[PDB]
């Protein structure tokens, strides 16, 4: 029946956030180097940012469980609502807080409104599909909102702020959730429907498995270069190169692009490549790149290495979903919401233990040497995907 209308009320959720997620980096970091400088300074800044950025996914991890065992006792409906609402309220705190105890908080509230989107959206759309080969394809328009949320995010954000103010872009996305949040609670209330009873293996045994844990580990750490690129690149950026407001997103602009490219031809040449064979090349190049990273000196120099890192970590996450899917499906029982779920874990470890460390070894040792660190960790974790070998 409605069915397209629930597919645009998620991928429109994904979306939107995402660009909250992603509008954030261009202008919290530089509003408060501005607020405490007009060094030991901007080194606490880095290490206080680290934890701020950190916040969400912390928030996000341990909230997680909670969210589906609500839904399966109330339902998808009102989880949904409740995703926009904490949304809206999360983006007119960040409009209308100057101090840095109310960003925290509201990264914080964001990180459950997070949580609770992701979780019962998804379990909606895998419910209200009947075909499973039909529920391939509109997978894929669920992620592909996502890594296009995070395309438009960073230079919406850095131009609208740096030529109006700090509340514009916030305001914005205050409107378009509302917006949606009125379609989804006036276009669709006619039943309230309930996750299927078909309960897989729990995620405790699942993650269990040795080949799972090496997936994981993959996506967790081709996630975390990113993750540590995102709260440090602005300020490294702002102390060397002295560049303008809004350039701090057009920096990120080309990642975003290449992550689109690379997810969009190698989700088709994934399996004519071999998958261990693509996921090995992401994660060599993802390394090779961010080591490259720290070498320039104008934006032109860093052109391309973004472009690496966004075409490799395209190629890994790519690569490794079907993996995690066929090893599942072989070793264990399945449904469609372990994948994802199992991918959730990875994504939001990688998002928690990044930028804090990221801060941490910045402010003790540096910023290049932190890139070479974690680039030497990714090329040595590369042959690890080997032992993903299946005949076919
Ligand atoms: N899965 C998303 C991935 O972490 C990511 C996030 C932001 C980006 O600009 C990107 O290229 C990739």
């Amino acid at each position: 029946r409605s069915r397209k209308l629930i597919l645009f009320i998620v991928f429109l959720a994904l979306l939107l956030d995402n660009m909250l997620l992603t509008v954030v980096v261009p202008i919290i970091p530089s509003y408060l180097y501005s607020i405490k400088h007009e060094d030991k300074d901007l080194l606490n800044e880095n290490v206080q940012v680290g934890l701020l950025f950190a916040s969400k996914a912390t928030v996000q991890l341990i909230t997680n469980p909670f969210i589906g065992l609500l839904t399966n006792r109330i339902g998808y409906p009102i989880p949904i609502f409740a995703g926009f609402c904490i949304m809206f309220v999360s983006t007119i705190m960040f409009a209308f807080s100057s101090s840095y105890a109310f960003l925290l908080i509201a990264r914080s509230l964001q990180g459950i409104g997070s949580s609770c989107s992701s979780v019962a959206g998804m379990g909606m759309l895998a419910s209200v599909y009947t075909d499973a080969e039909e529920a391939g394809n509109v997978m894929g328009i669920a992620l592909g909102g996502l890594a296009m949320g995070v395309l438009v995010g960073p230079p919406f954000g850095s131009v609208l702020y740096e030529f109006v103010g700090k509340t514009a872009p916030f305001l914005v996305l205050a409107a378009l959730v509302l917006l949606d949040g009125a379609i989804q609670l006036f276009v669709l209330q006619p039943s309230r429907v309930q996750p299927e009873s078909q309960k897989g293996t729990p995620l405790t045994t699942l993650l269990k498995d040795p080949y799972i844990l090496i997936a994981a580990g993959s996506i967790c750490f081709a996630n975390m270069g990113i993750a540590m690129l995102e709260p440090a690149l602005p300020i490294w950026m702002m102390e060397t190169m002295c560049s303008r407001k809004w350039q701090l997103g057009v920096a990120f602009l080309p990642a975003s692009i290449s992550y689109l490219i690379g997810t969009n031809i190698f989700g088709i040449l994934a399996h004519k490549m071999g998958r261990w064979l693509c996921a090995l090349l992401g994660m060599i190049i993802v390394g090779v790149s961010i080591l490259c990273i720290p070498f320039a000196k104008n934006i032109y120099g860093l052109i391309a290495p973004n472009f690496g890192v966004g075409f490799a970590i395209g190629m890994v996450d790519s690569s490794m979903m079907p993996i995690m899917g066929y090893l599942v499906d072989l070793r264990h029982v399945s449904v469609y919401g372990s994948v994802y779920a199992i991918a959730d874990v990875a994504f939001c470890m990688g998002y928690a233990i990044g930028p804090s460390a990221g801060g941490a070894i910045a402010k003790a040792i540096g910023f290049p040497w932190l890139m070479t660190i974690i680039g030497i960790i990714d090329i040595l974790f590369a042959p690890l995907c080997f032992f993903l070998r299946s005949p076919p």
